[PDB]
């Protein structure tokens, strides 16, 4: 799989904060949580 991060499903949002993490974010159900929600 050349791609693994880039290719989220269509309602999150990865987005990084002001020390560098990064965490997903949804704007349907705007919740925060720390996963990868892709299936292959």
């Amino acid at each position: 799989g050349s791609s693994g991060s880039s290719g989220l499903p269509y309602g999150w949002e990865e987005a990084y904060t002001a020390d560098g993490i990064k965490y997903f974010i949804n704007h349907v159900t705007q919740t925060t949580s720390w996963i990868h929600p892709v299936m292959s």
